[PDB]
């Protein structure tokens, strides 16, 4: 296919939320509740460590007296979250050797904005990117955004190799989703019931450059070659996961079925993707446990379901967890944190008996439910 | 290249609303100010002599005590939006003689929503699509999002041309935007600023079908050609174009210099398609005069600009024409209902000199601001 990550950028903003955090703040605008005792109960056993956030929880964004609106959300998603995606984004270029100039398309993901225009076109100004840039923001999709993105400038990719030219594309995801802390505080305690969100979310943009090969730097060099995917639906699942527009930004929707869904869908799209390309791959990849795992860790559960349903050990995503008890669930931002990370040399040191793989599965849930699954052969 | 559209359907919603509905919900709402009788002294100047609408002016949504929210605005979309959708891609997949289990993918556009799942999941599953359906959900472009989408869709099945897939791709619109009549009135009474919303937007929704015909038998019949494409970034003119979020829904950002920056436009955007593409097109087809113009028609002056700029008749955009003044401004809608107007009978007896042209040329502008043109061959 030609299909290469050439490189890769993340970037967290500067500040880190303990688990305190939610309890300060729980306090400080609520009565005492017993829904509110669950959420901080949960709280202390998610896994996470620390959340990354654009702000502490004395940020003036969530300390009026009532949540911030989805309009006061948005000119801090624009003032905190674009200089994030366009420092990723730089990073990504830098890494892949290219200018301005040379990026043909781009593509976007947020579920933690709405705007017009979108916040792709922001990042590509400060950037220097062409007038002529052919942008995709991409909607709906929530935690799934990553890959969903990476699928989509693949299709794209290849739509300029059918007509010979050189295509380089910006793949970009950000979200800022610790700003809606006083809105998810505020259902907790209203309606009483146990909303986990705030246990888990937080910030991060992070951008891979998809380039199609041709007219590349020869000898091209490239971090992750792109060999194939997967995308599914569950069906009569859009109940289960969501993220509901409202006048105090999204709120969250997750169902208890969402854990068992998500496992139970490894199986047959993990043996689609390889039926897809089976005569690609060494005999030395075949089964679950001989790939290393770049797994989008929406919460511990997904990370065990996927250890014990397609018996990996927890160091097969060792990148995933690294992710997750360090920064949280940067939503669509994460999956592309972790196949950076993954490819660094503190993980190497924890690979599963000492065996560094060089084909890497990606995966990712979001709302539809969506399912994302990519093969990748790390150079 | 191998693109046709082969299908195109068009669904407004039931009710069509004079000036006098604005008129009506005005009085309702708000006493006389200077600022409100402006607009509604602008609204009798557009030449619009319906807008459609999901509701006339008795509607409960626009007749609570205060504007409806964002999140009852996205339940209203989902009602009464997602249906006009569902049909509209029906019509369209049926002149396109296809099944559900052929459409390979979909690029819906909409900038009067904000949902996870995003609205597209949902018609695609009243529609029967595969569970395998690769998705894309545009956002940030309002206005432009019609031909944005046909041009993403064009590199998409330009990407499965590549692997020698056929690719049929559904290609969508839909806008709700008259149930925000109550924001827009609000913000003219506070602030006393001449918003000239409420006098242009209407609902609708459109679709068409892109094939890269492969796949298909020889001698398919289809509609139109999919010849070339450009698109361009007007350069710093964020402020002048926009809908911003809001807790009452989006915003409209709209300066007085958007017809002169768009009839600047025109000009070099149309040379540098044309020039992409000019030996492919017969003697006959060498100045602006020659081509059928299927404009989106954002407003009168734009519509009047482009018969200055490029030397045009009313004729020539016979089409924009018919839509603007019988269905007023659909936003990223209208352009699909613009082109499948200008292939019907009483269209074509209004073609200027009687020659109803081979070759069209699509234009659409809206926030970036952002400029889309492309190029079709009507068979």
């Amino acid at each position: 296919l030609g299909l290469s990550i050439t490189g890769l950028g993340v970037q967290y903003p500067p500040y880190s939320l303990g688990p305190d955090a939610i309890d300060i703040l729980s306090k400080r605008y609520h009565p005492e509740s017993p829904a509110m005792k669950k959420v901080l109960a949960i709280n202390r056993y998610t896994g996470i460590d620390q959340r990354s956030s654009i702000g502490n929880p004395d940020h003036p964004l969530v300390n009026k007296p009532n949540p911030p609106t989805v309009k006061e959300l948005h000119e801090v998603f624009m003032s905190d979250g674009v200089p994030l995606a366009v420092e990723a984004s730089r990073k990504a270029m830098a890494e892949a050797r290219l200018v301005p100039a040379q990026i043909t398309h781009m593509v976007s993901t947020t579920c933690t904005d709405s705007a017009n225009p979108g916040y792709d076109h922001y990042v590509a100004k400060e950037l220097g990117l062409s007038d002529r840039l052919e942008k995709v923001l991409l909607h709906g999709i929530g935690c799934s955004g990553g890959l969903a993105a990476l699928r989509t400038a693949a299709n794209l990719c290849l739509g300029h190799t059918a007509r010979g030219k050189p295509a380089r594309i910006l793949v970009l995801a950000l979200e800022v989703s610790t700003t809606m802390v006083r809105s998810e505080l505020e259902s907790i305690d209203a309606l009483q019931e146990t909303r986990i969100g705030i246990a888990l979310f937080s910030d991060c943009a992070s951008a891979v450059i998809l380039s199609n090969g041709i007219g590349e730097a020869p000898g091209k060099p490239a971090i992750y070659d792109l060999l194939g995917w997967e995308n599914r639906v569950i069906p009569d699942s859009e109940h289960d996961l969501g993220f509901d527009v409202d006048p105090m930004g999204w709120k969250v929707v997750l169902s208890p079925r969402v854990p068992v869904l998500a496992k139970a869908s490894l199986q047959p799209t993990y043996a689609d993707l390889l039926s897809s390309l089976q005569d690609q791959l060494p005999s030395s990849y075949q089964k679950p446990a001989d790939f290393d795992w770049a797994m989008h860790p929406g919460g511990a559960t997904i990370l065990s379901g996927a250890e014990s349903a397609m018996g990996l050990t927890p160091e097969h995503m060792r990148a995933s967890y690294d992710r997750y008890i360090n920064h949280g669930n940067s939503s669509s931002a994460t999956i592309f944190s972790v196949l950076n990370r993954l490819r660094e040399k503190d993980m190497d040191a924890l690979a599963p008996g000492g065996k560094v793989k060089e084909y890497v599965v990606g995966c990712a849930f979001g709302p539809g439910i969506n399912v994302e699954m990519c093969m990748l052969k790390r150079r």
